[PDB]
């Protein structure tokens, strides 16, 4: 599924991300924009052989199992395929684990390089939430 901007903002809020670990909703919407262009089915293979999955491009080296990332962990205890669903529950629940683990949203390189420090409220401006 490709979410609209305000549609994703609302879904993320319903799933408890607004101000989760102190990160306002706009941070999460911005991260999703630049990670996946709001496409739940986004995948991208990394040079180390791991793969990023879903609307927040969660990586198989640590967070999910795809059976093809040698030496990796599955800290969210889910198949990576679960991160591709039109329903964002699995991605959100895993993202909550990730952002709680010490480095906050810096875990998402695109957030750090493109959202951090910017007017992220713009991503939710005008939306019914
Ligand atoms: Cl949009
Ligand atoms: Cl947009
Ligand atoms: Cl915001
Ligand atoms: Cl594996
Ligand atoms: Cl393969
Ligand atoms: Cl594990
Ligand atoms: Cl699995
Ligand atoms: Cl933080
Ligand atoms: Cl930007
Ligand atoms: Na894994
Ligand atoms: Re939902
Ligand atoms: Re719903
Ligand atoms: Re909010
Ligand atoms: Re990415
Ligand atoms: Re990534
Ligand atoms: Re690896
Ligand atoms: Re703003
Ligand atoms: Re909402
Ligand atoms: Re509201
Ligand atoms: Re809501």
């Amino acid at each position: 599924k490709v979410f609209g901007r305000c549609e994703l903002a609302a879904a993320m809020k319903r799933h408890g991300l607004d101000n989760y670990r102190g990160y306002s909703l706009g941070n999460w919407v911005c991260a999703a924009k630049f990670e996946s262009n709001f496409n739940t089915q986004a995948t991208n293979r990394n040079t180390d052989g791991s793969t990023d999955y879903g609307i927040l491009q969660i990586n198989s080296r640590w967070w999910c199992n795809d059976g093809r990332t040698p030496g990796s962990r599955n800290l969210c205890n889910i198949p990576c395929s679960a991160l591709l669903s039109s329903d964002i529950t699995a991605s959100v629940n895993c993202a909550k684990k990730i952002v709680s683990d010490g480095n906050g949203m810096n875990a998402w390189v695109a957030w750090r390089n493109r959202c951090k420090g910017t007017d992220v409220q713009a991503w939710i401006r005008g939306c019914r939430l």
